[PDB]
């Protein structure tokens, strides 16, 4: 029951009411759970951002404990952070830092990125995925809309409502989770599965970052998912731009064999990301 299972998630949150601990409520976006809004944190003035999510509203509530209890375990340079959370009536608050370099993706719909670019943002997800594939995470939403910048161009890893905590009993998952375009095919196929998946949207988000967009997005979603399922591996359209030293990186990510695919740690160790940039170099994208 609702009762039940408001219970339940009240165990992994910050306790009491935090509206009298914050003012300056403004909304400014909406994500598929609920809303974003910013606010000002009275004891100390700082602008937080907070994720409103209804426990009665959702596809699948058991996914708002993920809201919480992956940044409340695990924390990384690369990684967002989270404040504190509260429950307030039916609704999870979860109180974020506020970045202001926005997504990724608004800036892929733009313009495409240089190599040095793309190694910069590669590198900085690599290492979240790293340390969270190590702790058993499997993130299953890495996609340009996941990836926040900070003004002087740091990048963290968001959106963790999709993770699974894998475990020594349940080392696999094979429940159908992510966004079709850059869903995994053994995730498409819900064959059981583990931190790879994670490898697969990544080359994705590289065919976002060169091309603009990933591959099929003029089908539907469940006609790319189709695709991607039984279609030898998606291909950049701007095959002919990329040096062979990217096209070598993008090859090992977008392997269909999961145990072939490249590992995170693996990819750290590739030649293409030598020539990663200073967060600096992503500036000119954010202004
Ligand atoms: C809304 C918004 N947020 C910005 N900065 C932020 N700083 N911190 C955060 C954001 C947006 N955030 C976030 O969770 N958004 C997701 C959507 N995905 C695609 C990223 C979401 C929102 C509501 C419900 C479910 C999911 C957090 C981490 C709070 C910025 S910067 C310029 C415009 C702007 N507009």
């Amino acid at each position: 029951t609702h009762e039940q299972f408001k219970a339940a998630l009240r165990m992994v949150v910050d306790q009491g009411d935090p509206r009298l601990l914050l003012d300056s409520y403004v909304k400014i976006g909406e994500g598929s759970t609920g809303i974003v809004c910013l606010a000002r944190e009275k004891h100390s003035g700082r602008q937080v951002a907070v994720k409103m999510m209804d426990l009665r509203k959702q596809q699948r509530r058991e996914l708002l404990f993920n809201e919480v209890v992956i940044m409340r375990d695990y924390q990384h340079f690369n990684v967002v952070e989270m404040y504190k959370s509260y429950l307030v009536g039916e609704e999870l608050w979860v109180l974020m830092e506020f970045l202001q370099g926005g997504a990724l993706t608004d800036i892929v719909s733009q313009v495409r990125l240089n190599e040095e670019q793309i190694a910069t943002v590669c590198e900085a997800v690599l290492q979240a995925l790293a340390y969270l594939h190590a702790q058993g995470v499997i993130h299953r939403d890495i996609k340009s809309d996941s990836i926040l910048l900070t003004l002087d161009g740091r990048v963290k890893l968001s959106d963790f409502g999709f993770c699974a905590q894998i475990s020594k009993d349940v080392p696999k998952r094979k429940s159908l989770v992510g966004t079709p375009y850059w869903m995994a095919p053994e995730v498409i196929s819900r064959s059981l599965y583990a931190t790879e998946v994670d490898i697969w949207s990544l080359g994705i988000m590289v065919i976002e970052m060169v091309d603009g967009e990933p591959p099929y997005f003029s089908d539907s979603p469940v006609q790319a998912m189709k695709r991607l399922r039984d279609s030898p591996p998606p291909k950049l359209k701007n095959s002919h731009k990329v040096s062979p030293v990217l096209r070598d990186f993008l090859e090992r990510m977008l392997v269909r064999d999961p145990q072939e695919r490249a590992t995170a740690q693996e990819l750290l160790d590739h030649p293409f990301l030598l020539q990663t940039g200073l967060p600096e170099c992503l500036v000119p994208l954010i202004q």
